């Protein structure tokens, strides 16, 4: 039994009573939070190592409820300015295709480096490139080494959407030299591939890695395919996830909303996590609420791609589990939970013309405990409580931007930039300490970033994509 | 300890599990439901009297969450076609003024007759005519005799709204021969009068009568007045109630919504029941939700007076306690919970373009258990559960309109007219049996109705109100 003691911190527990514990400590053992206490009232147990958190804030690790990792190598100029499908077919698919396994490994490490730096400890990777050979293995090796907690949601597409062909062909003419790609696969092939992947990797890296099935959308997946995924999630006590209504061209499947359609086939349940709820109406919300569907809101990305604004307050006010996702590494274009929290707070205040539509406490909940709920993992993660995993982060507010600070949630949401996280523990392991990354040490950092830059450039050459378009004011 | 056994009925319990118990019985003692059972599994206890409910449906008594009784003598021609304030100042105030105590007694008995006939067992009387001498006394005598459960919410006005004077003078010119009335009173006078009324009548008639304070509106009552009412409710373990935002001329007090205004002064709490939520926005709903404010929706009246349509589904979807009120006897113009339930179901389906916005089950809950909640009385009434008061109603569905019937809530909401109620018990006492009213026997009924007709006619003469306006198609 390895042990760790975090001492003299202010504990923002996000526990049942939302306790905030001044000058207090956390005892960790074998990856689990085993006890907590107040220093004035109790003495911490002896431990192999002590981390002094004096003058620091301790939080549960942030949870990235829905993201796409590999695409991070496509940010920096190629990705912006485009509506969802334009982005998807002229950038994302062709760019992903051009990526070799050694490229994917770098992307994953880069993504993880930025994520951990910003306090993110759990990542729901929606993987659209798992169809390409060697990619999975390359990625999983890095996830495991790095020590992050990962849900690997293996996306599949088993159905052509014939309605949208002419639209796509027209979009492709924008970059006619980038190649029109298809990642469709037969239903049975997808089942086999995902089942294999689950059998092999689910529970690996010390319980840190999970595998879920991810039918892509209601228009790109058959009923048979979604029913399988639903059944799979139930049989294996995990979740399934689906992208739902992310553009106005998806808004309507068979004369009804995607939620309506899913309801018709008995496809809304408590183990479903839907992502992207922009094109939702009152009824869609009601249906999701009725069946206890979990939600991931990609607020920044919904803006970036010009989709719009989801009805998060409406869902939250009904006690639904809504987490925050950064979305793609190239539809954001950061991996920074704090920046996105700020954005979640502000965009909804602005649109509702209501300064109190979401409290910063609530936003912080979305990033932590509620996010865990949306992953069906709230029993294991999301709060500083005895029994739960030691996924913990230490923030230093001793900086200009976060001075003064009194109310910690307000300070974090409205002031912090994302560089104030100091130490990060995942499953009891020290992944980052005084901003030094265990899986990317400072003496190796600059060289690694140069490798990532190069590979990115090369990827874009191979895909025939324009990296740096001409200066454009309008 | 007197006893009553209701047998061989189908029990629609509205209990914690929404149990519907076929061929089942209820045992009543000293006004309280002491046991329930299924006939096939168990034998009912011996009892002084048995009521055979064979082929009948047993429900908790309907709860009229917000109403105004006396005005019932002003229905039948004088009251319709007018916006809220036009109705208020040219019909309601002058008409009420013209009523003598002997008239009020008749009004109350007529109202109660109709109410009990339609299954209503609890009544939240918002009394705007309590200021006139002898009226309280007359009314209370009848409520007590009749055996209905009554909340007597004594309304007061201690503040002139100078902003709407010109509007009202213009409205008065519609019926210039009808006198402009004021029922304003000094803050201290109102406190004293209400406190006296409470001391005298609260808990009387075997616990069946309660007294609450009812500041009329946020524009017609001082902050000092509302705070007093709030404190009073707290100190005496009752509720306080307030009319909120019933017309577009109210929709703003001091540059903010009434709910916003109340929030500013700490005036929203869990003992508050607001009525009339038509001019409500998302933020108002949120505020009421935050503080667990109870609500009464007067759906039919909101239509009758041309106010509009309240966001009931939005409040209900947030688990708020929303009851159904019939409102004024002369802004409906019935006292029929079943008819109003039907209207609640349909108006919202039509406006939301959604056939399932409110299930008939949910509508039925609004009329019973949820209604009880909205009165702060859900521990005592609203469901067929052991420990609760024996406020119970028997419905006979053996009629053409309610045939066929399978799903009982659907049948009651979408088919029943309101004449299907047979036997009614309030606090264990039999108040109607086989449509015979204990407090208005059939051999006396016709003569009583002729007395009510006469007195009504006379009231209108005295108030100089037009009873029967000329035929008008446009
Ligand atoms: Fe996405
Ligand atoms: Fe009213």
């Amino acid at each position: 039994m390895q042990t760790l003691s975090i001492q003299h911190g202010t504990l923002v527990t996000m526990d049942q009573y939302r306790r905030v514990l001044g000058d207090s400590w956390v005892h960790v053992q074998d990856g689990r939070i085993v006890a907590l206490g107040v220093h004035a009232e109790s003495v911490p147990p002896p431990a192999d190592r002590v981390i002094d958190a004096r003058g620091k804030v301790v939080l549960p690790g942030f949870i990235n409820a829905h993201t796409h990792v590999n695409q991070i190598l496509l940010r920096g100029g190629p990705s912006h300015g485009r509506q969802f499908y334009d982005w998807l077919f002229n950038v994302v698919y062709p760019g992903q295709k051009a990526m070799r396994p050694e490229d994917v490994a770098v992307a994953v490490r880069l993504y993880c480096a930025e994520a951990v730096r910003s306090g993110i400890t759990t990542i729901n990777e929606n993987a659209d490139s798992a169809i390409y050979p060697g990619n999975i293995e390359a990625a999983m090796a890095v996830y495991g080494e790095v020590g992050v907690r990962v849900v690997y949601a293996r996306m599949f597409f088993d159905r052509m959407d014939g309605r949208i062909q002419g639209y796509v062909d027209a979009l492709k003419a924008r970059s006619p030299q980038v190649e029109l790609c298809s990642i469709m696969e037969e239903t049975a092939v997808a089942k086999d591939r995902i089942t294999a992947l689950s059998d092999q990797y689910h529970g690996t890296a010390g319980g840190r890695i999970s595998v879920w099935p991810a039918p892509a959308t209601t228009t790109a997946v058959t009923v048979e395919g979604m029913r399988w995924a639903q059944a799979f999630a139930r049989d294996r006590a995990v979740m399934w996830t689906l992208h739902m209504a992310e553009s106005d061209h998806d808004e309507r499947i068979h004369g009804m909303s995607p939620a309506e359609y899913m309801e018709c086939y008995g496809l809304l349940d408590e183990r479903l996590q839907v992502a992207h709820c922009v094109y939702f109406d009152r009824k869609d919300v009601r249906l999701l609420h009725r069946h206890n569907v979990k939600v991931a809101s990609q607020v920044v990305s919904n803006a970036y791609l010009g989709s719009g604004v989801a009805p998060v307050p409406e869902m939250v006010e009904r006690g639904m589990a809504v987490g925050i996702g950064t979305d793609n590494g190239n539809s954001n274009d950061s991996v920074n939970m704090i920046g996105d929290m700020k954005f979640m707070a502000h965009i909804h205040r602005a649109v509702h013309r209501d300064a109190d539509v979401l409290t910063p406490e609530k936003i912080l909940e979305m990033a932590t405990i509620d996010g865990a709920r949306s992953l069906g993992m709230d029993h294991e993660i999301g709060s500083i409580e005895t029994g739960k995993r030691a996924d913990l982060i230490l923030l230093d507010l001793r900086h200009p931007q976060t001075t003064p600070h009194h109310h910690l949630a307000a300070t974090i949401v409205f002031q912090a930039y994302g560089n104030e996280v100091d130490t990060v523990l995942i499953d009891g392991n020290v992944v980052m300490e005084n901003r030094r990354l265990s899986f990317l040490p400072p003496e190796r950092e600059l060289a690694f970033l140069e490798e990532a830059q190069s590979r990115a450039t090369a990827i874009l050459q191979r895909a025939n994509m324009v990296a740096n378009p001409a200066w454009r004011s309008l």
